[PDB]
């Protein structure tokens, strides 16, 4: 385990997702409101899944070697298994907040699936130049998601409760900034151009992941917006 | 096929899931009620999926060799492919019975996914001691599911029709007893401590599977609880 | 890339799915109706997914070699990854058109999953004779889907708006004819009996895919049936 310099960030990531999971689980114990239960369910599942996949990376299961550039390159494939489930869940949190129509939810989740799936293919592609073709397609899918979060959702929120509008706005901004960093880290890290070494890359992803999941969740679950308006 | 002593239980399992599938399909032919159609759909799909995966194990496709303990260990991975889809379907049957809120359904299905996914990782893990780490996490996810089935669902059922309350109670009890045996069999069988040989392990899983799927389905689909109250 | 004679059909397929995707995306820009948004979302996702998987086949990622018949046989596994997601989406388009009950939708999607999953197992099976066992099970699942599209849906459509009835009828007929060709092509092509060479097989699948996705989508998205009745 300790033979990989990035182990420390995997261990920290595992611990923080674990602690985040336990905290949200305990916090959601005293919740009977059906709307709030949905948000607690979605939001607690996110670090729970991330916990399992961080642990899989820490223990070495979620790592494979991919030959490109005439080298055996360590690729943590478990990230994509995580993101495949957790990024649509995060989008669902946002979509449910603003009472998105079903068509838009399907568009988001579908685009997200394409984003992660093509990122995975890019990560495992042995022809070096083609890795960036997949990166570009995945990034286009991300750009679509970001467009919808801004020019389909933000104007929907203004027509809703002020607490849901303000909470959505914060979470939207957090999401757009944090999510946009991922293709950059991939591009310059071990999966892409290889300018940033894997240990630093792992640190960067860990900071992004904890912020995008536990940070996000802390903001969401402390908000009154997740409760139905009741007396 | 006959070169594996466990083939007989795989063959029997295949036949019983097949027959179970055909029986539920025929039985559901004369059903127009929209609620009953949901239960027939869910409940017929369960042995249909199990049929395909038993057949895959029988024909040898759903088997791989995993090196641990300095041995090549036969691991039937097809079980997890089965359970990944059939256990949430079984939980959906229960959840729909008691008209569970969406948040609770998501919690159940999500926990179930974690249960099966981590069981799969445990099954394929090459570091012997780590297999039991995954077993423990999976078992914790199972315990969460069982907690919800008792302390989130049972009190919901009492507020519903007597036929749905009584049927849920029976199916809940069947589910908790049968499902709890699976981590025990895994732990002592070829995936875990290796005390019980694979042929007996396969027998045990076959008895559990047929009971948890066809047995469960027979109880559910004979009940009046799957029909909306109509005149 | 050009080393495989079928590359031309993969390239054409990629281009046509890409163009189809862009066309539906642009066309759906000026849509606010919640019902129409659902259909645009579903129908645009279908060629988008197919685009990615055609590209994966073109670049060689979505190809593996399967030993059977004492030969190394090129099997494009990416087709199943495509179909796993796009065929239920296509069925959802049809089901939503006729306002299918949830039980029937689950039956369709479930049968479809079995159809594609067993086709995949058949495609990767190393025992030649067993490949056709999987083909038969998959074809039985297809026959179930076709039965439901005719003897569960058609009589539902007649009870609905004339525009939805007529559009459903056309799309149903297109779907039944086109989908039925797939098991035939598989059976006689490289996955099955090997009578038709892979380059021609790839052409046939490309024509079917573009017709079943872009052709289908063009018919659906030009129809008034995807809009709620409004003044
Ligand atoms: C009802 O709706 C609210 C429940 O959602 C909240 C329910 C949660 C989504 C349930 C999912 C968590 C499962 C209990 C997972 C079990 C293992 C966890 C990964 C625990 C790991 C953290 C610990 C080991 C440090
Ligand atoms: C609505 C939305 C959800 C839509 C989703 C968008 C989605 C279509 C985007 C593309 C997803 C697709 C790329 C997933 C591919 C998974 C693949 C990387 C798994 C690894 O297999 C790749 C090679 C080794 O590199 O296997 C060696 C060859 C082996 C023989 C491989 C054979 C097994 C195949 C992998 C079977 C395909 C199953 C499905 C791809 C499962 C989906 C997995 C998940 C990652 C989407
Ligand atoms: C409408 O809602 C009720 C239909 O659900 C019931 C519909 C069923 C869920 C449909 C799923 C069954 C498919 C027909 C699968 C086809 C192959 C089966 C595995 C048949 C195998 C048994 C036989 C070969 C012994
Ligand atoms: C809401 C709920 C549904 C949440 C679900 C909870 C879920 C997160 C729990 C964990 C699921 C995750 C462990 C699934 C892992 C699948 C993996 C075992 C497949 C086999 O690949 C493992 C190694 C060989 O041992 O592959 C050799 C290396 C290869 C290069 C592997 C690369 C391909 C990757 C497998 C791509 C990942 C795709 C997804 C994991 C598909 C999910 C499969 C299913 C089993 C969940
Ligand atoms: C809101 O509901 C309507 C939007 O659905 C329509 C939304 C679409 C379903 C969104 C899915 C498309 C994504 C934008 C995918 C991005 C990459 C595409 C594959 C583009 C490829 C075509 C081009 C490169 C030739
Ligand atoms: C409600 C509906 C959706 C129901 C769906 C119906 C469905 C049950 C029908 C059967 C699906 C099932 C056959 C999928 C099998 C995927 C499998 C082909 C992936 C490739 O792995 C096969 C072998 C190499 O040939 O791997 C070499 C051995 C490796 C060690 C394999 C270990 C990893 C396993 C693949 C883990 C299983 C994960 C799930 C099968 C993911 C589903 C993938 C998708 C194709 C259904
Ligand atoms: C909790 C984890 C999160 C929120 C991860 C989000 C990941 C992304 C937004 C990844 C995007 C990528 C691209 C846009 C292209 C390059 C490859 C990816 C997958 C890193
Ligand atoms: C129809 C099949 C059923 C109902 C199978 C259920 C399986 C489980 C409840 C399995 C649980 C496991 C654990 C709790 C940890 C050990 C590994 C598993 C996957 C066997
Ligand atoms: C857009 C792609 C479409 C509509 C593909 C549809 C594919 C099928 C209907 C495939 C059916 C098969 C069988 C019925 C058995 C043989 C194997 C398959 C998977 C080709
Ligand atoms: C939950 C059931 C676990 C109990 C399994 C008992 C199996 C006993 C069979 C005898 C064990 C075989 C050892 C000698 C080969
Ligand atoms: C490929 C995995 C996609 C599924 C991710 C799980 C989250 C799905 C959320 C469903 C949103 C509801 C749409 C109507
Ligand atoms: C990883 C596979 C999970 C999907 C299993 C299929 C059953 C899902 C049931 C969905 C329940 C509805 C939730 C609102
Ligand atoms: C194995 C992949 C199955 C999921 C395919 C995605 C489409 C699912 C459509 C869901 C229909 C809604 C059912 C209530
Ligand atoms: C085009 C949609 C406007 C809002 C999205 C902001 C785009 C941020 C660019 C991210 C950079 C990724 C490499
Ligand atoms: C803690 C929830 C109470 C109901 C669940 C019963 C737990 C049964 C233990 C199963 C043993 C698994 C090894
Ligand atoms: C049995 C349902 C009647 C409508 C389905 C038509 C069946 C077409 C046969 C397709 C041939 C596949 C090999
Ligand atoms: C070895 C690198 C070759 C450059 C490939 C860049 C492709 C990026 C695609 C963006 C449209
Ligand atoms: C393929 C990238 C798409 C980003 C621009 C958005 C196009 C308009 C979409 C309107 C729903
Ligand atoms: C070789 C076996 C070593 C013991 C591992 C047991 C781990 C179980 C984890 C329960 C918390
Ligand atoms: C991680 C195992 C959880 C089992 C105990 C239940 C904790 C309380 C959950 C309340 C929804
Ligand atoms: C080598 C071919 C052997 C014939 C197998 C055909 C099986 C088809 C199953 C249809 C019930
Ligand atoms: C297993 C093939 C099934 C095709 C015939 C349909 C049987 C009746 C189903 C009624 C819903
Ligand atoms: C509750 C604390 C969870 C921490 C477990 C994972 C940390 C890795 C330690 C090596
Ligand atoms: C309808 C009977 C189904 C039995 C087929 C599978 C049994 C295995 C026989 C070797
Ligand atoms: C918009 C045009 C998309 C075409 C890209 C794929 C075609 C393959 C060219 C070799
Ligand atoms: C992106 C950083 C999130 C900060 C989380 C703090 C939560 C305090 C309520
Ligand atoms: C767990 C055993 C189930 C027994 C099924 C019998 C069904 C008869 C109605
Ligand atoms: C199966 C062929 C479909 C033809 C599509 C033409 C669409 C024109 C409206
Ligand atoms: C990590 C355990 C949380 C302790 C309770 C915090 C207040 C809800
Ligand atoms: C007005 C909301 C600002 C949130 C920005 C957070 C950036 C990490
Ligand atoms: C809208 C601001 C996005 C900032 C992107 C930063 C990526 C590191
Ligand atoms: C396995 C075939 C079932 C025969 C009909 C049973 C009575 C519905
Ligand atoms: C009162 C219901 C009892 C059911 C127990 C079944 C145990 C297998
Ligand atoms: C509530 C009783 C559970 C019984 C567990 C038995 C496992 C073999
Ligand atoms: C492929 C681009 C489509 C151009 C607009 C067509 C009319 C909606
Ligand atoms: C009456 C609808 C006829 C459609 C047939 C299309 C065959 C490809
Ligand atoms: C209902 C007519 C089906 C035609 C099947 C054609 C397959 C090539
Ligand atoms: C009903 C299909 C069973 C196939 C068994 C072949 C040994």
């Amino acid at each position: 385990i300790t033979g990989r310099p990035e182990w420390i960030w995997l261990a920290l990531g595992t611990a923080l997702m674990g602690l985040g999971t336990l905290y949200f689980l305990v916090k959601g114990m005293g919740v009977s409101d059906p709307d709030a239960k949905k948000f607690y369910a979605i939001t607690t599942l996110v670090p729970a899944i991330a916990f399992t996949m961080y642990l899989s990376m820490l223990l070495g299961y979620g790592l494979t070697m991919v030959p490109f550039g005439g080298e055996q390159n360590p690729i943590y494939w478990a990230r994509y298994a995580d993101w495949l489930f957790t990024t649509p869940l995060l989008l669902l949190d946002l979509a449910l907040l603003v009472d998105a129509d079903q068509g838009t939810i399907l568009a988001l989740v579908g685009a997200d699936g394409i984003m992660i799936g093509t990122g995975l293919v890019g990560a495992l592609t042995k022809v070096y130049s083609y890795r960036f073709v997949w990166w570009a397609i995945s990034t286009a899918a991300m750009l679509y998601i970001l467009y919808v979060l801004f020019f389909g959702f933000t104007s929907k929120a203004e027509s809703m409760r002020p607490e849901v509008a303000s909470t959505f706005k914060v979470l939207r901004n957090v999401t757009v900034v944090l999510w946009s960093a991922y293709p950059v880290v991939w591009l310059i890290g071990s999966e892409g151009a290889g300018i940033v070494p894997l240990n630093i890359e792992t640190l960067l992803f860990m900071v992004l992941d904890v912020s995008a999941k536990v940070g996000f969740g802390l903001i969401l679950l402390r908000s009154r917006a997740i409760f139905g308006e009741a007396e």
